[PDB]
């Protein structure tokens, strides 16, 4: 039985001999640690491919159950049921948490009362074998994603002594635990200096450069629209101005920004911090915080001495509000805005750009759990939406959410429809008055209503920190749009630990765009976005991105049937980049401003110039030759030429208007060097190379396009290798190969996925041969092929393995 | 080679097939805190036999480190060094606990501040292989003995891949972590309900209350937990004329607060001396304030009096409804009616005591015994197993009055403020010195006599005297067992010297009165069933001293049997039958049966009826009834006495296993008895042995029980043999579908040897060879006949009573003196395993 032969090998690698290259995914007995192979990754996998599961976890947090929440639903639609066992030891679990458990209709939950229940055991029963994860990780996003937790993944066959001891232990306290219902829930409810981090200090240095270069009008854009006020205060603290004025368009944000400034700064509360709202006129204060409405009305700005504040901060929705109130002549003018769909006002100087991915690493954003779901007709949609929003739930104690719809007629209708049977449901639109917008905003903030429904008022407006839930009921028009509406929920608040965004996916042509926004991947490779899309969650902090199975296919279909090289998309990207700088930009400005990777420009046009021409050989070669770095032998030696074998190889490769041309060479070579460092440092593992970028003398390069549905992986250490058809199984075709992997030459294995293209071939490392009975022949019909099982020297990573093996 | 074949069988059994047997001890284990198995056992176990350890454990507490402390000290003297990795993830990891980590001489403690350090990784590498314990247990006493935890013990080779990951991960952040030095430590700157035992007690008082007796006493060996038991009985019936009498003054206020907690009504008395409450019908006076100048004439002679051991006597004269008392004494008064006896084991189960960590250490080698060398050794030892709180508030019991004062002077000259306090001290100097410790003005009070002292706050109990008795030991252990705010537990340090009286230490702690030296030695090796947070530890050189004291002394002499009889007779007031020994927790009646033929020959020997015929009847009656093996035999005797029914019509009636009825009858069988019944002494002694049959059986046997000491004769009797043979069975003997095997295990040439927890080597008698007359029978019988029953004794144990460990059978290929490897059907328990394999 191969099942036993596979287990023996794997059991032999995990406990006896690590150098032996096994042929079994069962029980290599791996140690799960949160070092870019997060504990959440393998527990999702074991959940996906299991018939049943029973957990014996002592501590469940709601944010952690959210990470498993979409995987358990897809399991319920598959017919997979499970059990969970917990306790009320130390009063740690909350009723709201216990309520989310009851929503798992396919998960059976009982509550034990053994003293000091601290067990943390997850057990997955497969069809043939079983897997157990035992260790220190609770069911909480800290233990699951970001922590230093020790657990061990043990796979095993159904007759193991360890399994029996565990199952018989579970069934013991399961037989004497009490089940979970709402009736049980009712009984339970009755009974210092802030220092800049990596992103800010990086942002701070850019502002300093603008200051130290003698200018006075800068700008800061935040895609989400958040994370700015604290950045400003850090920057104000360095300059230490005599007087400082902080302009804002929204009054609620104003006071919050003031309190936020107080934290960064040690000065007296009364002396320096003054509000200048409708009801406050602290004009004598050293740090003044004012709405434009009050500064503009009745020339209130006129009573202030011009150029008396050394530092000003507007947020650039307040321009052209009061255009006339730009008259101050301060030492430094700084504006901050949510990124523009379309600054000219601030003399084309961008201090720093806040991107979603960067801000998540910096822990300046509220964590979020994105959830993509299936299926503007009110009746059917409303009831489906209610039951889907109910399942995934909200992060706080009460529901405070903004719903984004496709059109205004839908927004108002949906609100009244939702209003039936308890949903609060009030709609705002571009049509509605300022007073009405403010009133209903206060209503949501005051928890008077749960849902505010809009379509357009997401830009520098309705910025509310308290929102638990962001619902998307519209085709994602743009990445920027998609982010800004995510950004509406990303402000940290007391009521919410995280923010759940529930994204309904329908037959929209633009679903490729929604995985595009979530990653900072301007380079349009459909493989990069499919790889990030599927089980590549080891990058984030505590936030998770989950897709239901059917929704995942919907995005896949949309990304496949849509061209990303469209001439309309590249034209719009050029115009965006032009606005960023007010110039005809070089390819750099597509990088520094994160718009379009120049490798995407070349896929449609052989030159940037030719694209300019719609609205040669030197350009196409010089980019292509240098656009990737490739060890920098060319980068440094051709730099010397501009003004040991690998060196030689670089010379042979280069051999084998005009002033405008020199300038244009500069952008391409500069991109070359930047591209080099960011992607190739100074032959890098788990990277992508193309045959050109790469059996010879001391070279045996294998390039596979994995198509198992043929070469197939047997474990993380072995795969089956086919030669060409009609290969001799003897003499030159095989005896050269059977010698190479045996002795002398080393193999270089490259694996593509069948959807991918030429410039993209993963590199997995080196290999050899099993040397034992890796012989074969062909089918009766065809031309003699040879199959051999090779032994990888470096085992393949989890996330790489899971994406290649579907 | 041999290692791998053993290993693969263990991998196979753990991970592939639970039903095969295996050689070696490498099967993965599920560590849970069971009331039969605990994680600490296995952690200690892996510690003892390893070369080097390194723990990657997030949370460590003082109370857990004390358990590893004694073991880690032994490891230190063997040249074994370890590593410990810890982090202050949740911010508290108390600074003192970090001082205790510094004490660990053979442990490199490092400190990482990586985010959320939550791992619990215990790795033990022996020279041949490695062990890994991974799960949810922290280095805390609750994670290692109480809480329901989940750990997996994994044995592995040095080249296993799983250990590569764990070792390489540990090395990564060991280099990134900062070493635990004292400078860094100092640098740190940051900012009503009745127990289940009660039910037993107030049941006894209620039973006494049903009768006309108005006097009863409860015995507390430690002398604690007395307050909340009385007040619970005072609440049952409220005499509304209540008066509380004690000899200690600091206890008066404590006892008054406790009684005020159980009773909910208002406050409105105590007259501690120049005090003036004297009313409200709730008194809390002392004997001295009453005894001085006759102050009992203030109230009528005529309802809930309760006293003390040392509590003038003319003030005991006046009559009330329900007088009582509470003592810790080795009463004669109170109509000789003892209500309940609080013993150590029971009292620790109801959590009325305080947790304790005993530490048996070796006294210094080479005043008479208060030199510079013995002083500096006691210092470096009490420092090691340090105190459980934050300030040291301990007691020290030495052996002579002269030692107490001289040691106090020498101890205090080293910076450890100590004061002696012997019986020839004044009463006011005691109260000045006692309240000097309660206020933390000093750290120690050395004594010989006063075990006066009644301070709850005591951290340490140091013992520098031979254990005089079993009673004295527990009493001066009870000076810490009271609960207090300053302390989490009581560390107790007993200095084991050359004294011959060390054998009493396991006798006092276990509570096992059946003085069998195997039962005690078992309590030395592994007490994995001692529920609660508390632990008992012996240094290796100290544990052998207790073993020597057990071997070198006998527990049988006729003077001790007589002493116990006089002790029971003084607790009873009458002459004790055999049920009075057990009911008072005196020596098990088997201890009387070992030297004297029966209880009648004992009573006459130390000051009869139908002597010769009655004596033989009593000796057999002991055999049949006293062990309590096989209830039906005892019940059949009762039916014959009363039912007197018609042959096997009665015998059948019993069924509402008939072979078992028949051998009960055989045992009794194989006219004069009515004449023996006509005697009143014989009928009286019968009514005692029969009840002794019932009690022994019900408990020990009615609850062939596994992992029990069983006798050749006892097995033959249990299994309805005609023979009831004892001499007939040897190492191997086989009946019809039986073949029990009895082995005296003593590994250290070719002998019976345990190969794993389910597979040993059997050896036949006297080089009988090959496929002989009996071997082939044994092989065919295992294959097609007897279920092989097996019993294991230790080399030291003498009784024919061997531990039963299930059934076994000849492994097929094992047939290679006849030597064969057999497979047990139930793997032998860990405590039994450790004790049987020494």
């Amino acid at each position: 039985s191969r099942l036993l032969n596979d287990f023996n090998q794997s059991l032999h690698k995990g406990f006896i001999d690590k150098h032996i290259s096994h042929k079994g995914n069962y029980t290599p007995k791996l140690l799960v640690n949160n070092k870019n192979e997060k504990v959440l990754s393998t527990i999702i996998d074991e959940l996906q491919k299991c018939e049943t599961f029973y957990f014996s976890v002592a501590f469940i947090t709601e944010s952690g159950l959210a990470s498993l929440k979409a995987q358990l639903l897809d399991l319920s639609n598959k017919g997979v049921k499970g059990k969970i066992l917990t306790s009320n030891y130390l009063g740690f679990n909350s009723p709201k948490m216990y309520g989310e458990l009851l929503k798992l209709k396919n998960v059976e939950v009982r509550l034990t009362d053994i003293a000091g229940f601290h067990a943390k055991g997850y057990i997955f029963e497969h069809k043939d074998y079983s897997s157990m994860v035992i260790g220190s990780s609770n069911l909480t996003s800290n233990a699951l994603k970001v922590n230093y937790e020790h657990n061990v993944l043990l796979s095993t066959m159904k007759n193991g002594d360890l399994v029996d001891s565990v199952k018989s232990e579970f069934d013991l306290l399961w037989q004497k635990s009490t089940p979970l219902t709402e009736q049980w829930i009712n009984s339970y409810k009755e009974s210092v200096e802030i220092v800049p981090n990596l992103m800010q200090a990086e942002a701070l240095r850019s502002l300093k450069a603008i200051r130290d270069k003698a200018k006075d009008k800068a700008l800061i854009i935040s895609a989400t629209g958040t994370g700015k006020t604290i950045l400003c205060a850090l920057d104000v603290r360095e300059v230490n101005p005599n007087k400082f004025l902080f302009i804002v368009h929204n009054e609620g944000i104003l006071n919050r920004a003031k309190e936020e400034f107080k934290k960064v700064l040690p000065i007296k509360n009364d002396s320096d911090f003054g509000l200048l709202t409708g009801k406050h006129r602290d004009v004598d204060a050293k740090y003044l915080f004012a709405t434009i409405q009050t500064l503009s009305r009745d020339d209130n700005f006129k009573q202030f001495d011009e150029n008396e504040f050394d530092y000003i901060v507007f947020d650039e929705a307040h321009r052209s509000y009061q255009r006339v109130f730009n008259y101050f002549k301060p030492k430094f003018m700084l504006g901050m805005t949510a990124t523009p769909e379309r600054f000219e006002l601030f003399d084309y100087n961008i201090a720093y750009e806040i991107r979603l991915q960067a801000a998540l690493e910096s822990d300046i954003l509220c964590p979020f759990h994105y959830f993509g779901v299936t299926d503007l007709t009110s009746d059917e949609r409303v009831n489906y939406i209610i039951q889907k929003t109910d399942y995934y739930g909200y992060s706080g104690e009460i529901l405070q959410g903004l719903i984004f719809v496709s059109s205004k007629k839908e927004a108002y209708d949906l609100a009244d429809k939702l209003s039936s049977k308890g949903i609060k449901s009030v709609a705002l639109t571009g049509d509605d008055s300022v007073n009405y917008r403010q009133i209903v905003i206060e209503k949501l903030k005051e928890g008077k209503i749960n849902y505010i429904i809009t379509v357009d008022l997401f830009n520098e407006g309705i910025d509310i920190p308290e929102v638990n839930q962001v619902v998307m009921l519209r085709p994602t028009e743009s990445s920027i749009i998609f982010i800004q509406q995510l950004g509406r929920g990303l402000r940290k608040s007391s009521n919410k630990e995280y923010v759940t965004v529930i994204d309904f996916i329908g037959n929209y042509k633009t679903n490729y765009l929604i995985p595009i926004a979530l990653s900072g991947d301007q380079s349009q490779n459909k493989d990069n976005y499919k790889k990030f899309l599927t089980n590549n969650d080891s990058i984030n902090g505590v936030s998770t991105i989950n897709f239901e199975e059917v929704a995942k296919k919907q995005i896949y279909n949309s990304l496949d049937a849509v061209s990303l090289n469209q001439n309309k998309l590249i034209l719009k990207a050029y115009e965006e980049v032009e606005n960023r700088l007010g110039h005809m930009p070089l390819l750099m400005d597509f990088i520094q401003q994160h718009s379009i990777d120049p490798s995407v420009i070349f896929s449609k046009f052989s030159n940037y110039y030719e694209f300019l021409v719609r609205y040669s050989k030197n350009l196409v070669f010089f980019s292509r030759q240098i656009a990737p770095g490739l060890k920098r032998i060319d980068s440094l030696v051709l730099e010397e030429l501009l003004k040991i074998d690998t060196s030689l190889r670089i010379l042979d490769f280069s051999f084998y208007s005009n002033q405008t041309f020199n300038m244009f060479l500069e952008d391409l070579i500069e991109l070359s060097k930047y591209n080099n460092e960011k992607y190739q440092k100074g032959l890098i593992l788990y990277n992508k190379y193309s045959r050109e970028d790469f059996i010879k003398s001391q070279e045996m390069p294998i390039f596979i396009t994995y198509d198992k549905h043929e070469d197939e992986f047997l474990s993380q250490d072995e795969l089956k290798w086919f030669t060409k058809s009609n290969r001799t199984l003897e003499s030159k075709e095989v005896q050269k190969i059977l010698s190479h992997r045996a002795k002398g030459i080393k193999m270089y294995i490259f694996v593509q996925k069948k959807d991918d293209d030429g410039i993209y071939f993963y590199y997995l490392g080196t290999a050899g041969y099993i040397e034992g009975s890796e012989k074969q022949d062909k089918m009766p019909n065809g031309s003699n092929v040879v199959t051999m099982d090779l032994a990888l020297d470096k085992a393949v990573r989890d996330d790489i393995y899971r994406y290649l093996t579907n």
